[PDB]
């Protein structure tokens, strides 16, 4: 497992713009497309970036694309956030990838708002962690998945993705 497969995982795929739990526009694997309530915005920003005209559907190998591109921005975004680095960079392997997951689900801003948590982190606290998560909204709007990203933090395992 790596970070690629975590994320398939967590956000399957769509070929097609909708809308995630947040009500915004996606598609691909959570790609996020507009924070606007218009279609078209979308549609738009989706040719966009694509290049051609879409008219709301893509290709596989586009989503792929877009996939590697989303991973790349949130490694480098992280990386850039005076917060999250020194965590990041305090974190084992399997850890780091936890802590992409959400950035890239809430984004940097969502995340540098866990304060203690990050600090709890960043202390190998993990327990304390994986409690002050379960918090969050996200927890009750991605149960599932927050699930499983606190059962990473907290084992420091890919087990919750292993299919036992």
């Amino acid at each position: 497992m790596n970070i690629f497969e975590m994320l398939r995982i967590d956000e399957g795929l769509r070929l097609k713009i909708y809308k995630d739990t947040e009500g915004y526009y996606t598609i691909g694997i959570g790609h996020l497309l507009t924070k606007s309530p218009s279609l078209n915005a979308a549609k738009s920003e989706l040719d966009k970036a694509i290049g051609r005209n879409s008219n709301g559907v893509i290709t596989k190998d586009e989503a792929e694309k877009l996939f590697n591109q989303d991973v790349d921005a949130a490694v480098r975004g992280i990386l850039r956030n005076a917060k999250l680095k020194p965590v990041y960079d305090s974190l084992d392997a399997v850890r780091r990838s936890a802590l992409i997951n959400m950035v890239f689900q809430m984004g940097e801003t969502g995340v540098a708002g866990f304060t203690n948590s990050l600090r709890m982190l960043q202390q190998k606290r993990w327990d304390e962690a994986a409690v002050n998560l379960a918090k969050s909204r996200w927890y009750n709007q991605t149960p599932n998945r927050c699930k499983r990203v606190i059962t990473t933090f907290r084992t420091g395992t890919w087990d919750a993705y292993k299919n036992l």
